[PDB]
């Protein structure tokens, strides 16, 4: 039975193929058909291109050899190469035009998700051109989704040499009949077929995937839309900054470009942004996904006042100072959403742009105590339940698996009634001991949250709700201000507490505010509608944040 | 006796002052003298500018108020403001022209080095302009050198209000006669003088520093050139990436911009780059200063083969992959310098540019065993001493303080003779039990190295020298290649092992190679000549790396 799938890069995982561009170049320059492909392969195993593919020479060293082969071929064909003929320009364009064949990558991803060991086996070169970063980015984006990447120029062997196929089998630790091998070059399929591997000649992707689906018995075509790439905690770069003697902030970091600081809500983790992290980094941003103070690997001091907005914001500024960042885009959700609005109001110089998911910006009312304000809306009753130190900690810490499975549910998955939490004696008094698992999470994702919360529990997280008076006094200082830096408010149709209507008067305070709105989306925006969150965030970042 | 020094920002730590630019603007526009400064201060404590300085409103909210005050003042003076008059353009230019007053900052730095608590006390605003990042960068660069930053718009008080001076004294935890206060605004000096603080009216920097030097009894003028800013380990962002199950790599991270990966030598630390980290980040780079494999907080597996160049380079590639970096500039010193040349030869797509301090690029000789090659040059005898597992570990681990004090010495500080190490029975057989401290390091810096080496000792570090045959075979694969990506070789005049002459034939392999050369510089380049290293590296990064 098949357990491994091997894909070629050029003409399989990336389109168009180099041969295709050489063919299009020949036509545009009115050169004899096959002239450039002949010069490219000239000398066969003894030729310049085999030396390049085996890593003997670099791409810049190969360019004049390809030039001479083109002159030699033109001379024999009794044709003239044009006056401006340039192998460097021809190849720069061919490499630059290449894009990931998204349906092929999705099929590779589906097979790995079903237990297949996947690999990329490619005839490639040591690219030392000034423009090499283009290819470097393409390889990075592709390679992360595979168990192995075998490159001809790193192993000193090329397809169709029998040895590279033996090297592949040794790397896979699989026998030939357990492997399916996809290639757009027929001659490169022959040695894999000779060993007894299942082989697919890729012309059009749809037919290649049809053959792959039939042979594996795994559906690869006509599948439901896949979710964005997630994060494996053990594969991330974990960063740690001490903001003050007893406070260290943990974050996960991915990508290059402008700094984008992700701020989770209650009771969450940097892991709540798992579907956003890879997508934002791929979009050209340096993502900093925080464990907010009181959570995960960040410090969790016991004192209530350590969690007031003024203290938390000052620490986020120190966090930037210590990392040597003049600014970051701040994106927040729930309590994180509140923090980012305050970051925009008090430290606009340090905030490149601000975005909130679900949490509206509501000015403090100087004529009413925040306790009275919270009492006015029945959906906020849970916030009063959270006031008494120890009460909510006991209930939430009792059974962590039950806590997360009861909380992390989509809007149509029998969500907890937020009505009369105090009167009922707790959040889970009408909830089962063993809740069903939401479609939004796997059992392993729930256990990740359970492990994170075993470190510090719910004291620090709950203290975020215990500074109403202190936060109100500090917010009153900002009442004459407006938020005039780039801002985005994203409402979720089915968030029954942070209702879209609560955001209705935001333009009075944030006149240039941009909006996003997600239909059929509950409170847990990032994991409920990850693809939609990603599209909204990336479109806004690219237009308003740089 | 004085123990604290307080500096104003505008006209003291940053030049020119806003008042100065308003004055120059008045002249250029042929407006009445003082018209703009009058409009700026209009209404005094009740005015628009006091509201702005107290954080009541942001800079963008204030701009139309300043416009109206300019119209009101022009009307009363019976003059016309020009057709294109723009407060936004006037202020953007004034803020943008402001640069750090380097002699004032150096004096502040010298005072803090002598035990003074230092602070910045400023009448400032909440800057929400599109161009705010300029000011954000200036504040970041300045604030890091001080114990405190007190900003009017964050405390809701302004100079010359008596309360802000009481707030200052409370923050300093100092009595008025213990404080020296520098300001370019006479009216803002009066309340500090009234409390009993020493006050200096800053006009020209030289005279202000003369008064400051006389009053503190600390030399601030005509001082020897200061060293670049260093790093406090506890103030850095510490990053951790698992490259494989048993291997994690630790790094320190600072700044934004293109990724610059710093690779130390033997027997060093990320801390060997302390004088480069702040300077490169200030120069607009994202610095990644590694603890190389076998060192500090990075993993130190016992196996020799874990430290061959092929394995180390593959791990550095995985390190980039996991951080989501397509490239980094690689800068190496000693063993790090060797690694970066191999990174350039084997993975040019991932290397933006390559630089080495002291370590030349020498191709492998396929006609001679590396053991024979090492035996040919007497200065490399210590490398043969390093071969036998356990021997050098015992000697180097015996007394860590003695190891580092004997090794870390400038070329004119009785450096160890590298001649006949094997025959002598060790590196320290002719060295004292208690070596004197080199002028390059403090006792506390030596103890930092002692603490780092107590974790894993010298096995992992020494294994870097125990892969001669394996590295030679792998390097032989690259013999047909040339390094064609941007490259810099920095030679040190007085490095008695890695002599400048050893780099003489590098152009045969790296034709476009750029060079740097440091006179009176020994092996420990980064700490021996930090200012010179910085100038060479920054000039090269800005011209050749982007
Ligand atoms: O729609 C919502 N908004 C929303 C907002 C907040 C919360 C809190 C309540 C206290 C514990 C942490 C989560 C829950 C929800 C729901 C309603 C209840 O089911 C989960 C989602
Ligand atoms: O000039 C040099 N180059 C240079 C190069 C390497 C080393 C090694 C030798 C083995 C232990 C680690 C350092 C020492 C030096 C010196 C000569 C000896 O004094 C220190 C500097």
């Amino acid at each position: 039975t098949l357990r491994a799938a091997v894909f070629d890069l050029d003409g399989v995982l990336a389109l168009p193929a180099v041969f295709g561009v050489l063919g299009r170049t020949e036509e545009a320059l009115a050169l004899p058909r096959g002239l450039l492909n002949d010069a490219f392969q000239k000398g066969g195993p003894e030729g310049a291109t085999t030396r390049l593919m085996k890593g003997e020479i670099t791409l810049s060293q190969w360019i004049p050899l390809m030039e001479e082969n083109c002159r030699k071929c033109s001379e024999t064909a009794k044709v003239c190469l044009p006056k401006n003929f340039s192998i460097k320009e021809i190849f720069d364009k061919a490499i630059s035009a290449r894009k990931i064949n998204r349906p092929m990558l999705q099929a590779a991803l589906m097979l790995r998700k079903k237990g297949f060991t996947t690999a990329i086996l490619t005839n490639t070169w040591l690219d030392d051109r000034a423009e090499r970063d283009g290819l470097a980015q393409l390889m990075c984006e592709l390679k992360m989704h595979f168990d192995f990447l075998i490159e001809s120029c790193q192993v000193g062997m090329v397809k169709p040499e029998p040895q590279i196929y033996k090297f592949l089998l040794d790397t896979l630790k699989a026998s030939p009949s357990e492997v399916v091998f996809l290639d757009d070059i027929g001659a490169n399929l022959k040695p894999a077929r000779d060993l007894g591997m299942v082989t697919i000649l890729v012309q059009d992707t749809d037919t290649a995937l049809k053959e792959l689906e039939k042979v594996t018995g795994i559906q690869l075509l006509n599948t439901p839309a896949p979710l964005p790439t997630s994060c494996n905690p053990s594969d991330m770069s974990h960063g740690y900054v001490t903001v003050k003697p007893r406070v260290r902030l943990h974050f996960v970091e991915l990508g290059s470009g402008p700094a984008v600081c992700l701020c989770h809500g209650f009771p969450e983790s940097w892991y709540s942004w798992r579907y956003q992290i890879p997508a934002l980094a791929q979009a050209g941003y340096r993502v900093l996904a925080m464990d907010m103070k009181g959570y995960g690997e960040s410090s969790a001091p016991p004192e209530i006042e350590e969690y007031c907005m003024e203290v938390l914001c000052k620490e986020m500024v120190t966090f930037l100072d210590k990392l040597g960042l003049s600014q970051a885009v701040f994106i927040g959700h729930d309590w994180g959403g509140m923090l980012v609005w305050y970051m925009a109001l008090f430290y606009p110089e340090r905030v490149r742009a601000v975005a909130s998911l679900n949490t509206p910006f509501i000015p403090a009312n100087p004529n009413m105590s925040p306790l009275e304000s919270i009492k006015a809306n029945p959906v906020f009753d849970y916030q009063l339940y959270f006031q008494e130190p120890g009460v909510a900690e006991a209930e939430l810490e009792q059974n962590l698996s039950r806590t997360f499975k009861s909380l992390f549910r989509a809007s149509d998955e029998s969500v907890l009634s937020m009505h009369k939490v105090c009167e009922a004696g707790g959040l889970f008094v009408n909830s089962p001991e063993e809740p069903s698992l939401s479609r939004m999470v796997t059992e392993e994702e729930i256990q990740f949250y359970v492990q994170q919360f075993k470190k510090s529990g719910f004291r620090g997280p709950l203290n975020w709700y215990r500074n109403m008076e202190r936060n109100w006094k500090w917010a009153c200082k900002s009442l004459g201000r407006k938020i005039l830096i780039p801002a985005l408010m994203v409402t979720a149709e089915k968030d029954f507490v942070l209702v879209p209507q609560m955001s209705q008067h935001m333009e009075d305070w944030i006149p240039h505010l941009k909006r996003g709105h997600i239909e059929d989306c509950g409170h847990w925006t990032q994991m409920d509608k990850p693809t939609e969150v990603n599209q909204i965030l990336i479109k806004w970042l690219d237009s308003d944040a740089r």
